[PDB]
């Protein structure tokens, strides 16, 4: 059966942490994949996550399965995040948060629920995007349609051609926001651009689907939830995938949801069987560890206290890069003006650098890049930074 | 978009977990779901658990991603578990393990690796069997399709209708097998059976799959594999999903594993990188948590005692249970001889009464077990063993 079996290629962004460990040298330094370092470059787990495992140890009296959806405190808590606590998604119940297996569980459970129990056939995602999007979706038979979204000549959000592309858009598709932090641009609307796309979005009848995979990383938690908020006030009916991993540096427990909002509670409790559905056929119920200890941090005073404290040094420490970063290549004898860098969020940045300068730097110089010229700020600490331009400079 | 979305229909077994905590009522009594119950009617974590996890606690300095296969030494252990210590599998190189969120997942991953990288079309599932199986297989696009496998009348393994019914499946087609502990029966073919089986799948040329989630329930360990052995004995390619929820009461961690096995390394190496493709489509990488707690009590001499002992406990209690359970049948004034009950293996048994008996049992005395007839033998306590009794037998 397996003998005809083709290799598969490589994921862009994970397949790079095989080559890096695989590849010696000393010196070699990993701008790939968007796990948060600290000064030291390391990727530690937070205090704050550490005191609610302990809690756990203690506390906890069974392993008994979790229910299809997950932990009720936790689902309550996203919403919270998501919407604000006075929302009226909230007070209305008009949403419904089953608890997944990351941020990626979270987008192939919704794919997986569109496919079986609506009419959509294809789904929107910008130009560039997170790889793995298009992947998940045709996983599910939805198929993936482009829209334009960046202008490489000035490193700015082209409004104009993201708005002309998604005019190709028919009522009835879904269309992929990144919540904030666009990976991998970092460029993202305006709160006006965020509404202008609100009733662009009403008007076409599209079905939004946001992103949120980096909520607190570009000004924080509720000025980043500004732009779906906006979408929430004139949608009846949204899904949004959010993922805890970066923000609370719980990457390998898969900590994530899959919110779906209607019209009205009746509704929504009925499409939501149906996602209910979709999940049993696939893993069951959710993995509690990692939902369990954002919970206790998000339902406990101090605890939740210490970690935002944790999450706003994060987001400090990468601005601080960023900025160190541009000074650095300008230092160090960089020819182009890099000072775009400085005006993007989360934790990359799309360098602009070419796929064979990306080739380059890694074979050379053991710099390790995403072949978009995509490069990891946050993996970026001021004893790497020296080395790291002058393999840039050395390439452009 | 979800205004047309019907309210899907319950799963038998998880639904009832609903209706359970619903009910009012002291006395009601939970024999559905398959979560071992001690002498007191709880569900605790295992003591081997409690200290994997505060080495966990104290040893841990990362949460940095798993890689899409997860933890190596965790794919060492069960290959192990699996294929004994010496297999020629291990040595040759012929098998591959990907950690899942549970035995389920590593279903679901299975059956989206077929569907999208062999010509398999149908799964030929027993009857009866986990009513979950189909909806996995369902979700993936293949088609299920049933075998006889229980005699009702004797309380037997019809082995002739067995391989009659078998006779129409093509060469190609996938046959799922229970390693142990048949769910919903307890009936297991014998050695003998499984060698005849072993020969008749090589000559029709049929993919083994086993579902393997009871190991440790039956006899033993080793005991318990030697079905799977005798296969993999004979066929150069098989699949194999195992769970650790129920042998390792890890049940809400989602620890489960997918392993592939094919004629030789260079094959099953290519055909692997296929099924990482499957699992990046879905959730990326696995949850580490309960996994790190059973490589960490596998590969330690002590904790592995402990767990040892730990598993046999509750298999002996188990064994106590079943057979109280006739006795009190019998002594309660039960018309019927309930005695093949004590033939059974696992958690289970098929009590072999009627959709309305079940019924009434629920509406009536707040006995809940499986619309199949299926009781939870292992939810059975010295304390509700009159009750539980005295409901059946005022329904027979
Ligand atoms: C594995 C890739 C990690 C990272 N992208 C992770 C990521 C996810 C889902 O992540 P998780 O499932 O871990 O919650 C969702 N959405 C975006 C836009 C992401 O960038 C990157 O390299 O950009
Ligand atoms: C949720 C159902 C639990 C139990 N069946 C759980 C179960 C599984 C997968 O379980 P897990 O994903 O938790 O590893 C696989 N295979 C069988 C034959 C099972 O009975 C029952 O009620 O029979």
């Amino acid at each position: 059966m397996f003998e005809n079996i083709t290799a598969a290629p490589a994921d862009p962004i994970l397949g790079l942490a095989d080559l890096f460990r695989a590849d010696e040298r000393p010196g070699k330094i990993n701008l790939g994949i968007g796990v948060y370092k600290d000064e030291t470059g390391k990727t530690p787990v937070l205090t704050s996550v550490k005191k609610a495992e302990q809690y756990l140890l203690e506390n906890e009296t069974t392993k008994n399965y979790l229910g299809i959806d997950g932990i009720p405190e936790f689902g309550r808590c996203t919403q919270e995040l998501l919407f604000g606590k006075g929302s009226a998604l909230i007070n209305d119940k008009r949403a419904r948060t089953a608890q997944t297996p990351g941020g990626t569980g979270a987008l192939r459970v919704a794919a997986d629920f569109l496919a079986k129990n609506t009419s959509v056939k294809r789904v929107w995602v910008s130009n560039p995007s997170w790889p793995n999007h298009k992947s998940v979706f045709n996983s599910a038979g939805l198929e993936v349609r482009e829209y334009a979204y960046y202008d490489a000549e000035n490193h700015t959000l082209d409004f104009d051609a993201l708005i002309n592309s998604l005019n190709e858009a028919q009522a009835g598709d879904v269309v992929l926001f990144h919540g904030c932090c666009h990976n991998p641009t970092g460029i993202d609307p305006t709160l006006e651009q965020w509404q202008t796309l609100a009733q662009l979005s009403v008007e076409k009848g599209w079905l939004p689907l946001f992103d949120f995979a980096y909520q607190g990383f570009a000004r924080g938690l509720e000025e980043d939830a500004e732009g779906l908020r906006a979408f929430a006030a004139m949608h009846k009916e949204l899904i949004v995938a959010s993922s805890y991993s970066k923000n609370f540096g719980l990457y390998n427990e898969r900590v994530g949801a899959c919110t779906l909002v209607a019209a009205d509670s009746e509704t929504v409790d009925r499409a939501f069987s149906q996602m209910k559905a979709a999940i049993r056929a696939n893993y069951s119920n959710p993995p509690a560890h990692g939902a369990s200890v954002v919970a206790t941090i998000l339902s406990n005073d101090a605890l939740r206290a210490i970690w935002e404290q944790e999450l706003t040094d994060m987001r400090q420490r990468i601005q601080r890069m960023r900025q160190l970063f541009v000074n650095t290549l300008q230092e160090k004898g960089a020819n182009r003006d890099f000072s775009f860098i400085i005006k993007q969020n989360g934790m990359f940045s799309f360098s602009g650098l070419t796929k064979e300068q990306v080739l380059r730097l890694r074979e050379e110089f053991g710099v390790y890049a995403v072949a978009s010229g995509r490069v990891n700020v946050a993996g970026m600490t001021p004893d790497n930074m020296a080395p790291l331009c002058e393999a840039i400079v050395a390439v452009l």
